[PDB]
Order: C-alpha cells, then structure tokens, then sequence
C-alpha cells in the first residue's frame, strides 16, 4: 500500500494532503456534479453517486452491472499497485458504498477520508477545478459476493445468535412510521443506529469517536457477523464503511435493502 500502508482505514484530511501525489493513489469523490466542478480534492476522480448502484427495480441499491463496473474502474485507473482513498461531502454514505464497491472488485487498499470534502472545507485545505485524464479502458473485474448479503442469505440467517442487522435508516422508517415501501417496519431481531446518528456533525461529519461504545448498547459487537442495510444501500454504505473501520471481521452490505425487503413477499418484517 506504499505510501498509505502504515495509516488506518479511516485517515485525515491531513494525512491524505500530505501524500496527494503519492503515484498510487485513486482519490475518488462521490460529490456531485456541481460540488465537484466548484472545487474538490486535488487529483480527485469523480463519480456520480448514482454510478454505484443498478438503478433499476425491484432493487436499485444492487451493485452496477458488471459492464459499468468494468468501464467505471477503468476510468478510474483501477490497477494493481493502486490505494483508493474515498471521499463524499455528506458523512459518508456514498464514500462508504463505494468502498462496499472496492470490496466487491476484490481490491484490498483503500482509505476513508473522515469527514470527507465538509472536513476538509472546514480546514480550509486546496480545492481544485481541473480534471484529471481517466486512466482508460475497462478492466476485466472478479466480481465478489462475499460482501453483499442476498435477501435469501438474510432469510436464513434471521434469529441467529451470532448475527446483528444493522439498520440505518432513521427512526421513523424502523418504527414503520414512515413508510416508503409496501411494508413498513425493519427486519426481525433489526437494530437501529441511523447512518447521520454515526456522524459529528461539530466535528464536520467525520465518524464521532464513541462510535464502538454506542454499537456495543446496541449488540452490534465484531463477534457477530453484522448485515447492514437502509432502503438501497447508500446510508448503510457509512455504516457498512465504520465496521470495516472499526475490525469487525464479519460484515456485509444488505445491498437488496428496504427497496427489495418492504416489498417482497417472502421478507418477514417486525415493527
Ligand atoms: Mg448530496
Ligand atoms: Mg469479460
Ligand atoms: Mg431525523
């Protein structure tokens, strides 16, 4: 991992400044189109945040296809000395699921920028308007489920003593109070910590520092294979992202999500 292999997953913004031009980094933003093109990161490469996910019923929150992952890492310079460092300017929901994304294609360096662009802003660290050269052409990719929890997979495994569901979702959607689906609820045996609740928001986003106390109250401990998910996988991309962060073992990204589980008829839901 050269120039980043001493750092942890979650790094700063001062750590990432200081190896900018490290020649192995991909430095990629899931900003937006607008915040990108306002200023990013220097040597930053953007990628539309609905670039990470199928985009298409019954579950939207699936991963791209395999062509748009191929063409995707391609552009982005994918390779086998290269250290992804990820960035968003929301706390890190897109940041996070693009490193579900990295897990998926296999790739084993890659870094969280805290805070992501809020954190770095609030430094006041150089922003950049050009646009780097994509590397080019698709890479043929060896794609992995070992990531991604299947809603059948999840079937199976509800009730089990060695598993907790993280939901990321606010409240009043695990409560079924807000109901964005078929069925309202959360998963059976489900507990909830939703994704903004994982950030500090007086610290510019980044992951507040009692996060493994608060996930403890909750059962979500690393001696339990933790299944993460929200209604695509974008929230849960962050709480996916924080227990990769934190050494949990066992962890994988409920991908399907609410868009699939509140609408299925086979999926149990518990209010
Ligand atoms: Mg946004
Ligand atoms: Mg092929
Ligand atoms: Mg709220």
């Amino acid at each position: 991992m050269d120039d980043f292999a001493s750092l942890p997953l979650v790094i700063e913004p001062a750590d990432l400044q200081a190896r900018l031009s490290a020649p192995e980094l991909i430095l990629v933003d899931l900003t937006s189109a607008a915040r990108y093109a306002e200023g990013h990161i220097p040597g930053a490469r953007f990628v539309d945040p609905k670039r990470t996910q199928l985009g298409q019923p019954p579950a939207p929150g699936l991963q791209p296809p395999r062509e748009q992952l191929e063409s995707l890492f391609g552009e982005l310079g994918h390779r086998p000395e290269a250290v992804y460092v990820v960035y968003d300017d929301e706390g890190g929901g897109w940041a996070g699921r693009f490193i579900w994304l990295l897990d998926v294609i296999g790739q084993q360096r890659y870094h969280y920028l805290n805070g992501g662009l809020t954190a770095w802003l609030a430094e006041d660290r150089p922003l950049s308007r050009e646009l780097p050269a994509p590397a080019g052409g698709p890479v043929a990719l060896s794609l992995h489920d070992e990531p991604t929890a299947s809603r059948d997979y999840l079937l199976g495994r509800l009730g089990a003593a060695d598993l907790a569901i993280w939901d990321a979702r606010s409240p009043q959607e695990y409560r079924g109070e807000k109901v964005l689906a078929a069925k309202g609820g959360h998963i059976p045996g489900a507990v909830n910590f939703e994704w903004t609740a994982a950030m500090d928001p007086s610290r510019a986003l980044r992951i507040r520092t009692d996060i493994a106390g608060r996930l403890e109250e909750l059962g979500i401990t690393p001696d339990k294979e933790i299944v993460t998910h929200c209604q695509t996988h974008h929230r849960s991309g962050l709480t996916y992202l924080i227990a990769k962060a934190l050494g949990y073992p066992r962890v994988k990204g409920y991908a399907g999500s609410w868009g699939e589980w509140g609408n299925h008829p086979d999926t149990p839901v518990e209010l």
